[PDB]
């Protein structure tokens, strides 16, 4: 395992998460659930092509990374919220999770190195 690993990611956010608000909305209002069915459409767009990874999480990700279209750099264990850093680690450079559940809300993770 390397030491670091760098990755983007796409953050849907619902009304339960810990900080339910995101430069995209003032308030979250969506509920687990419907974060959930984004989540998988998004998962299938790029799954057929229809959409690209970090061009999705620059304009519907909930996390201020996308403004660097999804990429959060570099991160040791230890620094990310649990779940995150386990799917994260446990990806090939290019690959993408399923759905990776912290406390923050829903994400897809993309690793690029
Ligand atoms: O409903 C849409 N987005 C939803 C609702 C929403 C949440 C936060 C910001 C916003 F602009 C829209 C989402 O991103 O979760 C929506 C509506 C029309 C669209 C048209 C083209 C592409 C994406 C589009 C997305």
């Amino acid at each position: 395992e390397p030491a670091r690993v760098r990755c983007s990611h796409l953050l849907v956010k619902h009304s339960q998460s810990r900080r339910p608000s995101s430069w995209r909305q003032e308030q979250i209002t969506r509920t687990q659930e419907e974060a959930l069915e984004l989540i998988n459409g998004y998962i299938q767009k790029i799954k057929s092509g229809e959409e690209d990874f970090e061009s999705l999480a620059s304009q519907f990700s909930d996390c201020s990374s996308a403004k660097a279209r999804g990429d959060l750099g570099a991160f040791s264990r230890g620094q990310m919220q649990k779940p995150f850093e386990d799917a994260s680690f446990a990806l090939r450079t290019g690959e993408m999770s399923g759905p990776v559940f912290t406390d923050s809300g829903i994400h897809i993770i993309l690793r690029t190195e």
